């Protein structure tokens, strides 16, 4: 039996709570896909580029974990490649509403596709992208938050 | 590659609900125990023969998930069965509380297990069982949230 | 045009919280029941006849509210009695859970009630009755959480 | 007895959830005002009037139902419709904080309007218009989420 | 300036949730009472003497912190002892409805004392009570949750 | 025992509920700094320098307040003025996320210093800054949520 799961996101930039729920969705599944969305009218930090290169470099270890950016509706992307699976992170109750909005939309957008949910690590619930950006802007330590070459090319972004 | 799913819970008695996250996580796993807790201290309505024979029921289209009572650590039954993955639904943001604290502690537990999440179909997420067994017992009308030989056993627990 | 609205409730003992929302309940709708439910298996403090005894005191200002106790099915007293609107408190977020719940399950019973929700005022959103009556218990004052009425039937049946 | 009710909203555009709820509150209250605001400063996609002439197709069949766009204070415009019911919706626990902050508000700005609130049925409480819009962005099926005449705007307005 | 904090729970075990604040609240305040409610009528595992004994031995490093048992109005313990400061925890937003609710009861029973909350660390947030008991009742590892005397008591009374 | 806390926000403007919470940590604790952030990359409606007035205008009768504009990480602040408590406000449900993202973050940027939480008064907890803002362009009666000084200024930078 092979799961095909799709792990979406803007990831701007991937951080160590999107690391330990891939590394976890990989243990599971046969393979994913880490899809990054281009998110265009969200206005992310990081180019579309930017952000596959870093998920790459983080991502490395992972065999069966695949980086692909994509730019169409996440569900004709998902059907594109074949995947059933559609993994989400929940950190806290509060990321149960916009889950539950997506999985919604999303099983009218395609009914093969299941949504499911990890809840990451007690050492990385709390972390929040853009605070750790404002702290960041402000010259404050990250480097527990994300991976090195993160920490590195966003401390770049902001000098 | 080879998922071993658990889903357990007391289904006292299981209703549609558990039904609609069965056959979804029967779709996704190689194999899923649908595992009922005993649960003696918690008072259930149906003994655990009756509950198991209910699940066996209900569950009978579904040719990779086994019905298994069990009185024991969860964790330990899960290694007993060699499972790797736990599988728990989340109705609405009021059961994030709950799941969290479980997954938490079964981390602690049996570190190789994950939990994963899914959220019921819109049709039965507002389900509670002690409402249903409340309306039961003024006689009203429980047919659409459980199976057909469920409503049959409450109503006959109720007489 | 002409509502009938059903206010049901356990009112074990009716509360300043309560009687907030009968008295716009009575302000809105043409008539309204303020629906006292035997609740036997819930175990309350006060009998029925005393909750309708204290109901009566507490709304006899309120022209067109009648105090009514009741065995049975919530829905079916309402259809007996011609409601098409349910009033319910949402004292905060906590108690949405339970009634949409509640709201679902009675769409199903009775596709023609309707259930509407209002909120509190903030001097009562905060009063639960469990730590009303724990504070009672400890000879606490509890004189500006109930009717003056309610109070008195509270002490006495404490000393 | 006479309620005239306002159901206040920025409607960009009204969806299948505003509709159940307008039509709800149709059958409850003598006269409905589907009250569109400006929202200048929150920069709706569609003009108010474009907005009032969607509202107006979607709504023709509820006799009691008038719509009209509105730029001052709630509050005033309601005053001078003598409206004393204002409806709004919650969807899930999520929208509690903000009805809760807005039916304060108003209580301050106008003492004698009531508010009161509506569950959307099951099949539309999950629907967020920024996500409906979100998806017809990048050309996926919205149909099930708007009245017909609204997916036809929608589709015109981002072609 | 002097602070004199009261820190009341059931506390029925002491877990080290409650020591990770017990001894926070020591660090900020110059008197800290951990105040051990007898709590009868709800049940408690442990006798209120062998509460004390295990809230003594856990927070005997503790210079400015001194145990007491009591069974009367917490409110009135605190005037007796002329604290001035309640600590409460907050795990998580499910606890906070019922701080709340105990915060402004306790507003109204003594005016003068101020309530503040601290969130539990990471480590220990997820952890009930309940479901560390429920394990240890099925013989698993909960030495991580509970001060070593406390999971030797709590092992003593299950075997 | 001495506790120097820091109650730091963007405060634009100061609103009653933040003068409950400074006047109660003005009771607590020796020297609280009333903290105002730049937050220039937030777009605060009224300039540092005037939130610094109005904030001195409003905290002028408690000896113990002092109000400091600062443009650093606020955890660099705290360092700078010997903080070792931070007082932060919870209106509701919904601040906690937040607050705890907050305190997880200044616990790895600076240790020591604690986080500590108060509930506003019920007068209060409703208060939106955004929608007394929102209500000011309308024109609309914002005097029971500000201080007389704030009222006056924002009716000023509105008119
Ligand atoms: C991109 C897409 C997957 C959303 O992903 P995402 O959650 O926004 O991406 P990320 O996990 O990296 O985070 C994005 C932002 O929202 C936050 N966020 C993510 N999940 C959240 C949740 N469930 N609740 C609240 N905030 C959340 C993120 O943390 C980040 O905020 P931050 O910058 O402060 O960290 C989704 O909109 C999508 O499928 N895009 C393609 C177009 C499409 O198909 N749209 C319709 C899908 S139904
Ligand atoms: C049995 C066990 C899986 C819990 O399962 P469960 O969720 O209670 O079982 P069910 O899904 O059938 O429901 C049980 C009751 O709690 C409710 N419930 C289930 N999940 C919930 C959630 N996350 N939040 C709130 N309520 C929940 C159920 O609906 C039911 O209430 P109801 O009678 O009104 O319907 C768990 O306690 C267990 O693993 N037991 C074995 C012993 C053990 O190992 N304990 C430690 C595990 S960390
Ligand atoms: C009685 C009935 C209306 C529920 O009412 P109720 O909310 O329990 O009655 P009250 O408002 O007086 O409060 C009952 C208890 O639950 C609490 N409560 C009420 N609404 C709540 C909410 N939505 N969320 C959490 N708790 C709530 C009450 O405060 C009280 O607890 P307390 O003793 O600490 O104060 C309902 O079960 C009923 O319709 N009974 C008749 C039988 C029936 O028809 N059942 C099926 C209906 S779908
Ligand atoms: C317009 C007004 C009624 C708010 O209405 P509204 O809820 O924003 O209008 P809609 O229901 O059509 O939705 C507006 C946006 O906020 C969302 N929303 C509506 N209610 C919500 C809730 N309670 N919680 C979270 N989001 C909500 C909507 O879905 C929409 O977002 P979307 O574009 O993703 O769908 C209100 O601000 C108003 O009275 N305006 C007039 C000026 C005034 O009097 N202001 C002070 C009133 S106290
Ligand atoms: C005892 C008293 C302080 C409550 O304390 P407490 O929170 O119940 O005590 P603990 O922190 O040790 O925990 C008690 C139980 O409720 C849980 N709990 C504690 N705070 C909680 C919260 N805010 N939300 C949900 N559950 C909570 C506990 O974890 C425990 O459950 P568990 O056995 O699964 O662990 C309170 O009722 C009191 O002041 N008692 C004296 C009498 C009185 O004055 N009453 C009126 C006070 S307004
Ligand atoms: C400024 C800072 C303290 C945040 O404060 P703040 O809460 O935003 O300031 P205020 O209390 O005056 O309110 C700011 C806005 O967010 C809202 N808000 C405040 N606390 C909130 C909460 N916990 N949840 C949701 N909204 C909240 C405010 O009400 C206001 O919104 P409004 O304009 O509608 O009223 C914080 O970002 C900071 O420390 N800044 C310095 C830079 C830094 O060190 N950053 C990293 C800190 S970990």
């Amino acid at each position: 039996m092979i799961t095909k799961a799709i792990y979406p996101g803007t990831f701007d930039p991937i951080t160590n709570g999107h690391l330990d729920l891939v590394t976890r969705a990989s243990a599971m599944f046969s393979h994913v896909i880490l899809a990054i969305a281009d998110s265009s009218s969200k206005k992310p930090m990081f180019t579309l580029d930017e952000r596959v290169a870093l998920a790459k470099k983080v991502t490395a270890p992972l065999k069966n974990v695949e980086v692909l950016g994509f730019s169409e509706l996440m569900a004709e992307f998902a059907k594109k490649h074949n995947a059933n699976i559609l993994v989400r992170g929940l950190r806290s109750v509060s990321d149960f509403e916009y889950e539950w909005q997506l999985a919604n939309m999303n099983r009218h957008l395609m009914p093969k596709l299941e949504s499911v949910f990890l809840i990451p690590s007690e050492k990385w619930s709390f972390i929040s992208s853009s605070l750790v950006k404002e702290v960041a802007r402000h010259g404050g330590d990250i480097t527990p938050f994300l991976p090195k070459p993160v920490t590195k090319a966003l401390l770049a972004k902001l000098a």
